[PDB]
């Protein structure tokens, strides 16, 4: 079952939603539904979540032509376990790195990325924000020895 | 609407098979049904379009415990468009770099990369078999410098 969620990121601070059903924070996302793909739903549904509007960012190699186009690769993907008491669900998801581009905060919070163990948090969220934090530290540093 | 192709590469060759309705040779995979994940289809996929049983391989950070396990990043995911002068799919292609596990080939053929451009692929094939041999180089460092 396919999921994609986003990873948002700014001045230490990383945006959470409670879980409709876990109430822990996790990633904004949600379900790919069939006709949209995992960019679109990650999009669609980090601003019905939060009302902010993202673009997820992620690693291209660059490939072109008339019938493709090359997309974005995740920060990650995992296959994550929920139990509900009705059945247990494993989600396949695509965990992108994602920039705001538009919207309004209307839902959500943002939690500073020090703090993540002071909240009840889905189970990744924190080893997911590590590798958020790495990557963007390491792109930080190569983006400086460009000059 | 993703769909997942697998790349085996063997002694400078990839297997492809025909496109199904196209014609032009593609690597194998399909659509991923809702049942399944993009790891469960492309080995299913491959499973029935070729009869080898292949295990999806690629890069990983390590992540894994009780509440959940890290799967490997494709080698490349392109949205292809695809005009069947009767409906237009647009198709999220998670491509994945794979290795033979078992099964044996029943179907398809293997290209040798030396004549590939002289072959008519799917778009974009050839490019993708090049990133292929390259990504196999360096999970063959990542391999070995782990074994060391």
């Amino acid at each position: 079952m396919i999921v994609t969620s986003g990873v948002l990121v700014e001045n230490g601070k990383v945006l959470l939603v409670k879980h409709k059903r876990l109430g822990v924070y996790i990633y904004p996302g949600g379900h790919v539904e069939h006709n949209e793909t995992p960019i679109e739903a990650v999009k669609r549904e980090f601003e019905e979540e939060t009302g902010i509007v993202v673009e997820p960012i992620g690693f291209t190699y660059g490939i072109i032509d008339e019938n493709a186009v090359e997309r974005p690769m995740p920060l990650v993907i995992l296959e994550e376990v929920v139990k509900y008491p009705e059945e247990t669900h494993i989600h396949f998801d695509l965990i992108y790195l994602v920039k705001r581009v538009g919207g309004d905060l209307k839902n959500g919070e943002w939690i500073d990325v020090r703090e993540i163990d002071r909240i009840e948090t889905f189970p990744n969220v924190r080893k997911v924000v590590s590798l958020a934090l790495s990557t963007l530290y390491r792109l930080g540093k190569i983006s400086k020895l460009a000059a």
